[PDB]
């Protein structure tokens, strides 16, 4: 039951590795998953309604790790903390690539996909606008800009730049640059007077 | 007959603020321009090649302006000679939203979108990373990042920033503050140590 649900999902996002969604059928998931294609549409309505589970899970996963951090405080400098936060983020969208850009592709043709993109981008923007407020209150970080403006663009940075160096788009940063490259950019944006 | 040219890529941009791509016909586009059908296609091959272009008469006029602004320095402090150089990119693409949007949207459906819209990004990182060597052969900007991967990454900041305020998307910075916004974020970050 709930085993022919996670077939469906590995399926997928074994066969996204390899083609678009547009090239992905039904047949080819019920196929792979060891069921038949009324069977599939027991358990989803859709290769789209697919799609948007495996989204789900690897955002809520992301989420979830980042509460875990939140709990957690590493014991380190404050670049290293920002290092580690967006490393949630670099390691658990990185290990879901074809989702992660199966996902992307389909915010511009699913309301529900956009939703949940949406809602998520504005959990973790509120979160790293709170964290920068707790460092200036600390008088760590000087107060420049508003906090969840230059948190929206740091967010939008990470989001369009993590997602060119997974997809290799041309141009990128190298994906084993890449985390140096934003934590520079967060550190000197967020302690620079 | 470059009159008829002009007016379809007219009728198209205009179109464009009100619908997507998808939901405007070659009929849509011969009647707003005053033409037949068969005379539109003597002009263009496709409503898709009629955005290509339109597209394309953006970017160049970002990238003119561009140009222009440097063959003739502003006489400015660092921060202003960033802010107008970003400028350029606020008034060119925020001139034209429609097309922006739609231009955008093209990048996963057309392979001449994708390649123009690499090309002049290409042209636009190299271009930054030239100036912040400049600025660090000056002494004015220390040696942190390779200068090719931190332009890269603020290139597609703008780019992601800018197209969500233009958008109206959530989240997105207003539009009223991106320009700020972004300005403090290049030079703390090609500035700060
Ligand atoms: C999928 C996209 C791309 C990746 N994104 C991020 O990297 N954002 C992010 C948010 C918070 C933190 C913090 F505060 F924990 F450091 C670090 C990074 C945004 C979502
Ligand atoms: C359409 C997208 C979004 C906007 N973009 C930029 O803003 N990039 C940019 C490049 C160079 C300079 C400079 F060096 F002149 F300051 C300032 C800004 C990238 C293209």
């Amino acid at each position: 039951g709930d085993d022919r649900e996670l077939a469906i999902l590995a399926t997928a996002e074994n066969l996204l590795e390899d083609r678009p969604l547009a090239d992905i059928s039904v047949d080819d998931l019920a196929k792979g998953a060891g069921i038949s294609r009324p069977t599939f549409y027991f358990y989803f309505p859709s290769k789209e309604a697919v799609l948007l589970t495996l989204l789900d899970r690897v955002v809520n996963q992301a989420d979830m790790a980042l509460q875990t951090l939140a709990e957690n405080p590493a014991d380190t400098d404050r670049e290293n903390m920002w290092r580690t936060g967006i490393n949630v983020f670099f390691e658990t969208f990185g290990s879901h690539k074809a989702v992660t850009r199966a996902g992307q592709a389909a915010r511009a043709t699913s309301v529900e996909v956009a939703e949940l993109w949406s809602t998520f981008m504005q959990k973790w923007i509120a979160y790293t606008a709170a964290v920068i407020d707790a460092e200036r209150d600390r008088g760590a970080a000087p107060r420049t800009l508003p906090a969840h403006e230059l948190a929206t663009a740091l967010n939008l940075m990470n989001e369009r730049t993590l997602f060119a160096s997974f997809a290799g788009e041309q141009p990128s940063v190298p994906e084993a640059r890449v985390l140096d490259t934003l934590v520079h950019i967060w550190v000197t944006s967020i302690y620079g007077e």
